[PDB]
């Protein structure tokens, strides 16, 4: 009996299940994540995410736009994620119990996995085994000085400086990953087609987020619950992470994959076809300022029920992002 919220094909999508799922760090123990996870959602796909069912088509190992796209995109990723993994494990040392070390433990484990198989997708899209490191640094730079640093320094001061547990989950799981989650949903919907082993491993991290999303709200939930005069400190964390986003270029950034995913499709649209992105819209018929515009609908929308399970609703305008 593997959960239907880890199985492969029973899971809710990454909205779909931070949005509906109630997971505490009780329920999503080290044993359940050895059962569900490790040996259910990720059965036959340890190595690399996905199977051999699902390829790596010869179009994304060709030099050309759509390739530029993924590239960008994963070294990006796979950088974030290992970054996380080093910032995460400062949660597992500060843990203030055994319930919350052996969650973020697994998450840790989570992240550094993601960051394991964004990059052995480069390595499929024929990056040279002795230059991966090297490119991926050299291509996800100015991203990392510009955004991935500046809001993992906001969360390394906030748990490990300052020694606030759960101001620092209040970081990782409002700031941090329910601001990026969303635009990792699009990436499933926008590879699954054109990438099928991009969409796998999109998939599976998906699932993982649905956990990570769930499980960081849960906590900040029972802790405003048991310590309601901490609503004010949470808030101005909330206020200062919105602060440092709008410092932050992301637009540039996420413009400048999806100009590159725009002039791949143009090349791959006879596969496309009426292949729809979301519900109703056919992702041939999107632009990247549109694509950019609906994951930011999407994390607002995602923003809204979370922070209403939290006890935090006031946070919500001051993180609204469609304006
Ligand atoms: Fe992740
Ligand atoms: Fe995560």
């Amino acid at each position: 009996p593997i959960p239907a919220e880890t199985g492969w094909d029973s899971a809710p999508g990454l909205l779909e299940g931070a949005m509906t799922l109630d997971l505490t760090p009780e329920q999503c123990d080290l044993g359940y994540w050895l059962r569900g996870v490790a040996q259910g959602t990720l059965a036959g796909r340890a190595e690399t995410g996905h199977t051999d069912a699902e390829p790596t088509p010869e179009h994304m190992r060709a030099d050309g736009p759509l390739r530029d796209a993924q590239v960008l995109e994963l070294s990006c990723r796979s950088v974030a994620e290992a970054q996380a993994t080093r910032v995460l494990a400062h949660y597992v040392a500060q843990a203030p119990d055994i319930v919350e070390l052996e969650f973020f433990t697994t998450q840790l484990v989570d992240e550094a996995r993601h960051s394991m198989v964004f990059r052995r997708h480069l390595l499929a899209m024929g990056v040279p085994a002795d230059r991966l490191h090297a490119s991926i640094a050299e291509v996800s730079a100015e991203y990392r000085r510009e955004v991935l640093e500046p809001i993992l320094d906001f969360a390394l001061t906030t748990v490990r400086d300052e020694g606030d547990f759960v101001g620092g989950v209040a970081v990782f799981t409002i700031i941090i990953e329910g601001v990026l989650a969303p635009a990792a949903e699009l990436s499933e919907r926008k590879w699954n087609l054109l990438d099928p082993a991009a969409g796998a491993i999109a998939r599976g991290a998906a699932i993982d987020e649905v956990r990570h999303l769930t499980v960081g709200s849960s906590v900040v939930r029972r802790h405003l619950l048991r310590r309601p005069e901490r609503k004010a400190a949470l808030l101005d964390i909330v206020r200062r992470g919105r602060e440092i986003w709008d410092g932050i270029p992301d637009r540039k950034h996420v413009l400048r994959r999806e100009e590159l995913f725009q002039a791949g499709m143009r090349e791959h649209a006879d596969l496309l076809a009426g292949y729809e992105v979301w519900p109703g819209q056919p992702l041939l018929s999107t632009t990247p300022e549109q694509r950019y515009a609906m994951a930011e609908q999407w994390t607002d929308r995602m923003a809204a029920a979370r922070l209403v399970h939290m006890g935090l609703p006031e946070a919500i305008d001051l993180l609204r992002l469609t304006d």
